[PDB]
This record gives structure tokens, sequence and C-alpha cells, in this order.
């Protein structure tokens, strides 16, 4: 596939707990790592970028690129504290993404949630169904505290692009667990 895919980390306060091998955050840290390759992977045009939901406000941390360099440059120092805001950044990421140079790439939201989201289910579903409408895919990395992500998957979903990933506290790594889901890397030949 050929697409643009915004990598959404959670670094608010519900990511430093040790409930994840080391914390949430560096186990999804590890995750968003494994994402990457699978895009860059996948099509030689594909970019990824970054963006954060913590820390009180969404920021784009790195625009559209190849060079997962510029993701841990962009990462180092972060923030992990604060309140989460779903919503708010799966809207940032669909402006991000109507600024991709190669119109041609489809659109895709990869998000880690590991904290309450802020939207209640009625709000949830009319953000699903308007990413629907503006042909924008979603997978969902949950994780921590664990049905309304069900419903919103549900709700985005179109010939089958979106996923719901769920992963329960264990000692396994969460990169590893989620390379063994739909949206993992696979294999090659």
């Amino acid at each position: 596939v050929l697409e643009a895919t915004m990598i959404l980390i959670d670094n608010s306060e519900w990511m430093i707990n040790g409930d994840y091998i080391p914390t949430r955050f560096e186990a999804q840290k590890d995750t968003v790592h494994m994402i990457f390759n699978q895009k860059i992977n996948d099509n030689p045009e594909n970019m990824c970028g970054l963006m954060t939901i913590g820390d009180n406000s969404p920021q784009v941390l790195s625009t559209l690129t190849r060079d997962y360099g510029k993701f841990l440059s962009a990462m180092h120092d972060l923030p992990v504290r604060g309140n989460a805001k779903f919503g708010d950044g799966i809207q940032i990421a669909q402006l991000a993404l109507k600024h991709r140079e190669n119109k041609i790439q489809r659109q895709r939201i990869v998000a880690f949630v590991g904290s309450p989201i802020v939207e209640d289910e009625k709000n949830l579903i009319r953000l699903a169904k308007r990413m629907k409408k503006n042909n924008v895919a979603i997978d969902i990395i949950h994780i921590g505290e664990l049905s309304a992500l069900q419903h919103f998957i549900d709700a985005a979903n179109s010939s089958d692009s979106c996923h719901l990933v769920s992963i329960p506290p264990s000692p396994q790594l969460l990169s590893d667990l989620v390379n063994q889901s739909p949206i993992g890397q696979g294999v090659v030949a």
C-alpha cells in the first residue's frame, strides 16, 4: 500500500506506569519503530510523521519522512506528563495529513491509547464517521486499563482497513505483541 501515516504517541502521565516493560511510554516507543519500518518497507514512497497526544496538547514532532532518526531526535527530551487529548490528536493528524506532498498516498493514523479517552462515546463515533467520510484509515493500539474503542473502529472501518489492537499488561514486550497482530510487519518473500 502507498500511504502516509501519522503515528500518534501517548505521552500523558498515565504512561509513567511499569505495568508494561519497562514503562508504558517506553514500551510504546519501541513499537513505534516497528510500525515505522512496516510502512517504510511496504512501498518506497511511504512516509511517516510523528505526533503526541499527551502533555495537555497534541504536538507535531516530525513531519512526514522516511528518516527514523528524525523521530528519535524529536522524542529526545520529550515530556511525559499531563492529560491525553485523543480527539484533538486525531483531528490535528488529519490536518497534518493534508499537507502531505505526495497526495497519491492514502491517509492513515496509528494511535496509541494508554489513558482514559476524554471524548464521550457519542463524540468518539462522530470522530470515527468523520474519518471514514474523509477516507482516513486508523489503527489503535490500546494498553493499560481495558468497548468504546471497538465501536469507534467499527464506525471508522472501510474495506477492513482499520484495526483495534488491545494488549493487556504482561511479561512480554509490547512491540513483539503488536508485531504479532494484524498491524505488525509479517514476514518477507
